[PDB]
């Protein structure tokens, strides 16, 4: 029953998931002026050439594009990470209006949407074990602004009408996630959490400084999805973002400047 409505949205989550008020919750506002440059941070290594997408799923909260993570085919390493993390899925958060939708903010600015490419640390052998560990996940976050279309997004947008409602899925092979990346891999990083229940404090966040542009029509199509199942009243899947959480005792590190 958690979700993003008036009665079960983010401000309610702590009653089922008390870690919602924990010490390393996400997202957060990224104060660009107070981010610490760390000249010992390494370039991020994104190795997506052998990625294998499988399926796209409407889970009732967002849509996931899922990958075969049974081998080291699409991996993230380097950057602030020790060892190697396997891509398991990506998804987005977005708004009802172009002026909101991102989970992280930059100097309090909201983007129209945010892409999360979720990876798990191979030393834990699977995603369900990894989320129980403080260094189990590496989530690469990329902001979306509305402007020119992103052509490598259009395969995703065009399949959405087949997964409109909660529970629907569709085969989704040969999707190349390199088409969703901006030119620069400059990033911020900080230790945080999943941004939806169960809110587990298992994530190394890596947030790219450069947003990708998508067109207004591409984001409009995300807003035609539904939170409800087929044959239930229509509740459009919009504003599926958690607001910024207290930074507490954390420092955001920058790979640049
Ligand atoms: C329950 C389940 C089964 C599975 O096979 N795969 C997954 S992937 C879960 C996931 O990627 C995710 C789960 C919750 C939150 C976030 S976020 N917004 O990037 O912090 C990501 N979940
Ligand atoms: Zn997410």
């Amino acid at each position: 029953h958690w979700g993003y409505g008036k009665h079960n949205g983010p401000e309610h989550w702590h009653k089922d998931f008390p870690i919602a008020k924990g010490e390393r919750q996400s997202p957060v506002d990224i104060d660009t002026h107070t981010a610490k440059y760390d000249p010992s941070l390494k370039p991020l290594s994104v190795s997506y050439d052998q990625a294998t997408s499988l399926r796209i799923l409407n889970n009732g909260h967002a849509f996931n594009v899922e990958f075969d993570d049974s081998q080291d085919k699409a991996v993230l390493k380097g950057g602030p990470l020790d060892g190697t993390y396997r891509l398991i899925q990506f998804h987005f958060h977005w708004g009802s209006l172009d002026g909101q939708g991102s989970e992280h903010t930059v100097d309090k600015k909201k983007y129209a949407a945010e892409l999360h490419l979720v990876h798990w640390n191979t030393k834990y052998g699977d995603f369900g074990k990894a989320v129980q560990q403080p260094d189990g996940l590496a989530v690469l976050g990329i902001f979306l602004k509305v402007g020119s279309a992103k052509p490598g997004l259009q395969k995703v947008v065009d399949v959405l009408d087949s997964i409109k409602t909660k529970g629907k899925s569709a085969d989704f092979t040969n999707f190349d996630p390199r088409g969703l990346l901006p030119e620069s891999l400059d990033y911020w990083t900080y230790p945080g959490s999943l941004t939806t229940p169960p809110l587990l404090e298992c994530v190394t966040w890596i947030v790219l400084k450069e947003p990708i542009s998508v067109s207004s029509e591409q984001v409009l199509k995300f807003r035609k999805l539904n939170f409800n199942g087929e044959g239930e009243p229509e509740e459009l899947m919009v504003d599926n973002w958690r607001p910024a959480q207290p930074l507490k005792n954390r420092q955001i590190k920058a790979s640049f400047k």
